[PDB]
């Protein structure tokens, strides 16, 4: 899956759009956050994307994971959310 | 759905168990949570609830989304979290 990082500041409207544009596009992508606030603000985001996708026939389904991440040379313990894209009407 | 509750100082581990033994039993249960740090428990015990249910060739699927909750004389926009068994796949 593409991924999508996010912090506690990144717009949950902002996230939400880039998040559609990908479930529209690959069917799937996934979110990896860290921290409180960045954990929030990626719900927040993925709640709002349900309503930009509706439209074209699509909802999702998120799947939350704990994964070890590298950043700054540091080794993070995150939460990442894969999630996947299907057809509301066929 | 049955409904839980998860609170800012919630433990992770114990929700787990609680959303495990549903998923098991009816196979679905819903998760709210109101303010950052119990949207960040939340999700904390949603991924470990996975681990309790994956041994039964069992995992789950989760679909985030606003809601209006009453708490007291107030009426508060909460995060609610829809938990549905999904049989595992490879
Ligand atoms: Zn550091
Ligand atoms: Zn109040
Ligand atoms: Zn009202």
């Amino acid at each position: 899956m593409e991924t999508l990082r996010v912090s506690s500041k990144s717009r949950p409207n902002s996230v939400a759009g880039a998040i559609a544009a990908m479930l529209r596009t690959k069917g799937e992508v996934e979110v990896q956050a860290i921290g409180p606030q960045a954990v929030n603000q990626a719900v927040k985001a993925i709640a709002i994307a349900r309503g930009y996708i509706a439209p074209d026939n699509l909802d999702l389904v998120v799947k939350p994971a704990f994964v070890k991440l590298e950043l700054e040379n540091e080794e993070r313990t995150a939460l990442k959310f894969s999630i996947k894209a299907h057809p509301l009407e066929t």
